[PDB]
């Protein structure tokens, strides 16, 4: 994309060391509408573009969380199908979560990349190497973020979230060379 | 600045529903049964907004379950719904909280909202209400319903009351 | 604009289609073929406007729907043919009944099967994001989408042409 | 484009994903799992006028509902292939059995699975908001983006390429 290729000295920086990419849902994997039904149960929409991002981002050895405020089985559902390894639902002590499964993980905080858009998002983006916020994330999480993507929340935000470190980390045309002859 | 001002004196802080907590689109499935949907954007702002002290209502033409939820999550105080006369509905409730008009804001987006905002004290406009509601508004969101409008309305009021920073700093340490 | 604001003078029957007028034009489906659909605030409140001054309302879809059938009656459309491929066939015999000519129906569409009406009647327009072929051959077209209040800008136009806009605004300057 | 024109003269098949070409790429989930779709009035139309033109339609795609078993049966679309990721394959048996060339097939695509197909056909355009590289290696793009009338877009490209989107525009004109 232009994005990978006009990336940032900064983030292509960043973007090096990564091994884990964290997710929150809505607002990110979806377009931050909330649907609902009359018996209260819950409608979620996600974008075809994202899952084989996340797919790829994952085939080149990063694993994947998501952390959410939120809890709904649709998310579990969703995650599974993707390949993601960590869920964390019901948590907006996303810290909390986080160094928790850092611990776990052996890994620190500048080897996680975060993809966010709102306040709750905004401790482990300030503490993570690699903390972004989707373009219409809130303006004062974009401003404390490393990055933005210009790709909207549940429009391909988490796609070209993940070609960024894809290309950071030098993967992103090996991706690509499987789909395209002579690349 | 005119909105600044207005909302420094604010101590209650209203919304219609469709249009402005929604994108204005009502979902019908073949048995007549409704979805609607909200922002996660509005829930985090309208949620500050009551933190800091200013109570919150939601008055609405229509009427649905899925709303008396919602408000329920949200934590907004007084919920009323089915009522055309929202000035009347208004009147009753600024008499229990005692209040004025002026220490009243409204964030609405179509001509039964306009007897409110043109008498209260924060009178707003979401981007895509109808154009004379948005003439004869205060101001009018950058946003459109549904879409953060809310949570744009709620920032006003904080930042006009000095309370964003504070909001803003539980999230900073 | 001058032009459509004299055509909207004569009307006495305002038509909608509905998938792309009173919706934006997508369909949703669910596994078990159920349908669900979406309709905006703005244009509910745009038509009954237009009925409280005395012109009538009208749908003609193409499609066939129960949630057509409930949302017309909601809002007090008189007039509802679902079903309907020969629109044209379908507002004649409405025409002979009401006992109205061309020049007194307005007709706000969206695709091909609407141009054999839009072009005979006094007020035909199409939405924003109509086909461009019915476009280009629409008396005029309105500035919002299909379902963003396409509707209720056209309600508006016909309230305008015939000065009753006005009063139908002023209800809501006065308190109660 | 005077390309597209010569691209869209020799297609006798149009083969369309569903996700993001015939959808705006939303997928929607009930909490029991179960799906719901959104197609587009605009596109329905422009499909039914071309296979009435003549030009046969297909659909593959990698994902798989009945849904779009559905959606595709009323429309009229003959050929039907999901839950495929393998997309040449795919497509490369349906020619051997309908008799056809790579240079009378025309795609409209999305995403990389869609790629390799739209390097191989005689038309292989990409929806407006398809991915970036696919983009950038399609033969066009479509000015709408998927689910906002692109499949419309691309149907007539093929009728006006053929010089038949005159005559399916006249049964409105009489
Ligand atoms: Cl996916
Ligand atoms: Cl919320
Ligand atoms: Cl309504
Ligand atoms: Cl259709």
């Amino acid at each position: 994309s232009l994005e990978t290729e006009t990336m940032s000295q900064d983030l292509m920086q960043r973007g090096k060391a990564i091994k884990l990419a964290v997710f929150d849902v809505d607002g990110v994997l979806t377009d931050g509408r909330l649907y609902f039904m009359e018996d209260g149960s819950e409608i979620k929409t996600f974008n075809t573009l994202d899952g084989q991002g996340i797919k790829m981002l994952i085939a080149s050895g990063v694993t994947t969380a998501i952390i959410s405020g939120r809890k709904t089985a649709i998310v579990e559902r969703r995650a599974k199908s993707l390949g993601i390894e960590h869920l964390f639902q019901g948590r907006e002590d996303k810290l909390v979560v986080l160094d928790k499964l850092l611990a776990e993980l052996q890994l620190g905080y500048e080897q996680v990349a975060y993809l966010g858009d709102d306040l709750p998002d905004l401790p482990v983006i300030r503490r993570v190497g690699l903390g972004m916020a989707v373009a219409n994330a809130a303006s004062f999480v974009r401003e404390h973020a490393h990055g933005i993507t210009r790709a909207q929340g549940g429009e391909g935000a988490a796609r070209e979230f993940c070609e960024l470190i894809l290309s950071a980390q030098g993967n992103l045309e090996a991706a690509h060379s499987v789909y395209l002859e002579g690349h």
